[PDB]
């Protein structure tokens, strides 16, 4: 179902991120981790604090698709060396690890950017939350996920 889906995404913030490769978005599928530059960091940081859940989006630059979304569970840290293809990391865990072409995004555009369709942006740009929510709910949904667990860290 999508009941506890809903519930983690309740008053949510939401961000994109894009990646230039595949091998970065399966290192954080793996290993529940993401890293990004200073000026995102510094934004994810403060948006960790200020809502009960932050939803990252990611894309893999070309791809015309995304490849999942994940929740914050914790502000960055300066940890084991992630070896990506190239600041602080933050721990996410995953919602979603399934994909979504770009074509069935085409309806939902973002009122913080320009009410662009919601595959427009840079790496961190913010998401409204309406369209994030929106997104978020067409993913396919991935049974190997428990969002019993999810809901126990808010």
């Amino acid at each position: 179902g999508t009941s506890k889906l809903k519930y983690v995404l309740q008053d949510a913030r939401f961000f994109l991120i894009k990646s230039n490769n595949h091998e970065n978005v399966s290192l954080a599928k793996a290993k529940g981790v993401w890293s990004t530059l200073p000026v995102n960091e510094k934004k994810l940081n403060l948006a960790f604090r200020s809502a009960r859940s932050v939803i990252l989006i990611f894309s893999v630059r070309e791809s015309g698709k995304f490849q999942g979304f994940a929740r914050l569970s914790s502000e960055s840290h300066h940890g084991s060396p992630i070896h990506w293809v190239l600041g602080g990391v933050f721990k996410i865990d995953w919602i979603c690890r399934r994909e979504l072409p770009f074509t069935k995004s085409a309806h939902l555009t973002n009122p913080w950017n320009e009410h662009k369709p919601v595959k427009i942006g840079r790496d961190g740009q913010e998401i409204e939350l309406e369209c994030g929510t929106q997104l978020c709910l067409l993913f396919p949904p991935d049974e190997s996920i428990d969002l019993y667990q999810v809901i126990h860290k808010m």
